[PDB]
């Protein structure tokens, strides 16, 4: 993997650096590395493709070195360099694509592709240079078994699920207290509702909890908590848990009470925030538990009093909601995120060449399926593909 | 354009690299390039400005080289270097600003500015070095007619439009089925509504479609699909298509049914997703067609049954909605996006110097106007300004 | 601060660059800098920690140089290098953490930590190299008193506040016109409501204003304006300004009228946008004033007419709303933002070692408290911690 990165990294620098009219000193070190790459590559045959719709290509390297005598580079020098760069960029691109579409249950980390396997051989190690990328650096650390972290803006950590639970239920479905939620992407929305409005409830208060457990630990996250949920604040007709019938939800929205958010790792509270809205920091967590309460208003003006009356039927149902978004976090595992293009790159290559379903990855490379049962085997496989995708993007965007 | 980039790129590196107490070896290659820039620049006169409120400046270069003999740099060396760097940073800044405010219908790609025209002359080519930026690299590829892509987080691709269509209409405006939408930025929201609730409708089902066509093709995009639209879920009084009268919309929200999203390029479906929510990938597309259906509930509890009754008047109107956001994509054309600062930079310079309206660009450099009729002429002009803006930001943020 | 940056910067490059099998030419300049760092460091003792729960560590440097004779690096060379790199990475990490947790009212900019104070001494200046980071570059400019800017995606500029004002009020709280808002993060939402619907109002029109004043000036921002506010579009029971009673808000939503947004700096309008939605640019501002009007519909279909009737009670209350998000801006002061991880890093270190409350910073390092009274003293302190946090992230993520 490291060797493949360097081939790309060199080719990229060669493209940026070798420009007509530039001083030789600017590119002298680069010319040496580029040449060393040609010497190592030369005389080897590489075969890629033949899986799915991906064509089989044979790659042959027999190139001359670049000159080291000009003071400033010229159009001639640049043209010669380009021909070598082009053939090389194409090979790397293909080697990457071939890697991207494979997976192994037993040894996910090891390179699947024949071309990648050949490179990881001893002779080629010379090509290796300058592994400064966030993905390569992380790749290097993992082999040494050191700590690593990827930084995500809007981490994609919550598999999509929308649901509700009815804490008190009737067939009439006319006097219900339950929470409903959406967890999608980096955003959690939780709503607690009482049809009664807690007129019965001891202390006149109703207590709701949502607990969300993440697949992977997150560190140094930045999050926003907002009182209320926009999503669950409008009237809906809702299909039913059994699936038999449909209830009706009509809400009136009251400020949540006695809110707490707890961020827990192994069930020790690490961070706890009470009645705090806006940006908050959770340093380390694997679970979030949100607690909020519905409190009946002790004093009501006349219009309010009409809304909540002492016995059914109740027209308007009291709801309290929270919204939590993780803006950025750090993970020790790769995840899809808003900014990065890796899931998109891997998914697209697989889609285009009609790769058949593979044991390691859910069909279509669906994120929700993948994040839902994100096993160690999947994690190994995901990183190897992601790194190659990153490598590929250096050259082919 | 390439020469201008290097002037900037050198000046930037000179600022980062030439610091007091540093080893000469660290900056030796840089000193050579910096000096070469001084030799090339020296003896030339450049004139900029005089368009709008932008002042006319005359630029004269007569500077000595930097020394190459110290072991570690010192306060003296740094002070001398700074004076040259300052004059140079100012010139570049101005040359850029002068470029930013001009445009041509006939030859948008070619540099408009007198200063930029002079630089693109043969002698100056020597200054050229190290074109590694995403904007410069893309600039280089386009001249060679190779494939290019810019990567956007939250691409700004949908011109702002909010509208509705009434599929069934009455002057009473009391029994209406129609879709309403918002397309803004990277976000599409579509809502389908039936006042009847489809009690009449064949199969008890009502089918809605929204088709959105983008101005430019997008590749390897990451998108979120969420059932329901928050925007169209609350009651509104709406002005009317003729503009004569106003209707009333009151919605009750039901899960959309038989949802499909299709991503099409030249009217071949490239990607199709059915009943899938959360993150999905569209590898290549120029059109999105969203299809969803409204299905009357076969079974209704008593409160639900009250909501939809067999003949008018109907108090509550059934609605089904979708939300689609493109988190990140790749385009072969420049676009405004959430992260980048180029539209802001170009627009601000034009605003500040009171540049008169130009044929190529809509007045005020408005994005919606620009994206709405994003012609080849505009695209050429947009990139040249954007690259200069990027160049300028290296030095002047 | 500059010296600390370089120690880190060197160590980072040493980790990326010194890899087995690489050509010596690739790392020769680096080896020279790395060695120079060892020579400067050697023979000095540094003590860190002892504040809060942070352990006291003693640091001793006595290391040999790296060899300069191999053609390509080998496993041996790499292993030797790593041992030096490790001890060094640990020290830097600790020096940073020690810096992060301190603050001074009197001299915020100067380094608080004993280790940092020792480094800023004359002998160590030699280590200094290559200050190219956005944070370090900004640090350098500020000392020279030059202009600086940080670029934020989703700047965190509005302290969280949710409120309302009642322009016309009754104890009944049954005929009210008032605005309500949320300002959180980079997002401003404003809603104007009339229970009457302006049937009384002169010209049949009702005019609302929201004025928001930011703590720091912002330049070249990109913003989205959307008609309507999702947040205030659903019915709520609201506690009351006195806190005594609760009113009831039920809204019907009408398009805002005669919208203007003004961006002002020192109370001169810099940018003014009328009836413009979608992306707009504000080049320079310290205040936003949003103006919108509620206009009674001259023509109403029968269902609409029912909604607004001539005398109380009024069931449905007319509302008009605006949403404004700043996607990206530039500030001359550091701010928390969606992408960056600095507030999270500083906050987490303080949380973990149980640092006692400090005079400069609000307890818990809360952003809303900090942004609300963002004094010059806080700003000085915030930057020094932020730069160290950035430095630390180079090495320890
Ligand atoms: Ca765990
Ligand atoms: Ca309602
Ligand atoms: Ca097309
Ligand atoms: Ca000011
Ligand atoms: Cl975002
Ligand atoms: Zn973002």
């Amino acid at each position: 993997m490291d060797v493949l990165y360097s081939l790309s990294k060199t080719l990229k620098d060669a493209r940026d650096k070798i420009v007509e009219g530039t001083l030789y000193s600017n590119v002298s070190d680069l010319i040496q590395q580029f040449n060393q790459m040609i010497i190592t590559m030369n005389g080897n045959e590489f075969q890629t493709g033949g899986i799915g719709n991906l064509p089989i290509r044979n790659w042959n390297f027999d190139f001359g070195l670049l000159g080291t005598t000009l003071l400033n580079l010229d159009a001639n020098y640049v043209e010669t360099a380009r021909n070598t760069i082009d053939y090389f960029v194409d090979f790397v691109d293909n080697v990457c694509m071939d890697e991207m579409v494979r997976e192994s249950q037993r040894n996910g980390i090891a390179p699947q592709s024949d071309s990648l396997i050949k490179l990881s051989g001893i002779k080629f190690k010379r090509i290796n240079f300058d592994n400064s990328s966030e993905y390569i650096e992380n790749w290097n650390l993992q082999n040494r078994r050191q700590r690593t972290g990827f930084t995500f803006h809007k981490p994609n950590i919550f598999p999509y699920s929308a649901s509700f639970t009815l804490n008190r239920s009737q067939p009439a479905h006319d006097n219900l207290m339950g929470t409903m939620w959406l967890n999608a992407g980096s955003e959690i929305q939780v709503a607690g509702f009482d049809y009664s409005c807690a007129i019965n409830a001891p202390a006149n208060t109703q207590q709701f909890e949502h607990i969300v457990q993440l697949r992977r630990v997150l560190t140094t996250a930045t999050i926003t908590l907002l009182p209320d949920a926009e999503r669950f604040s409008f009237p809906r007709v809702i299909t039913s848990a059994d699936g038999a019938t449909t209830w009706y939800f009509n809400p009136v929205i009251l400020r949540p009470n006695n809110v707490e958010i707890e961020f827990l790792l192994n069930g020790q509270i690490i961070n706890t925030y009470q009645a705090r809205f806006g940006t908050i920091i959770a340093r380390n967590f694997d679970t979030i538990r949100l607690s909020f309460q519905l409190m009946r208003p002790p004093n009501m003006t006349p219009a309010v009093a009409a809304l909540f009356p002492n016995a059914q039927p109740f027209e308007h149902h009291a709801t309290v909601g929270l919204t939590l978004r993780i803006e950025s976090a750090v993970c020790e595992s790769v995840l899809a995120d808003a900014s990065e293009t890796m899931l998109a790159n891997v998914t697209s290559v697989r889609q285009e060449y009609a790769i058949p379903v593979g044991p390691v990855f859910p069909p279509g490379m669906n994120w929700t399926d993948l994040i839902t049962n994100y096993s160690p085997s999947r994690e190994d496989n995901l990183q190897r593909v992601f790194t190659v995708a990153s490598i590929r993007s250096m050259l082919v965007k």
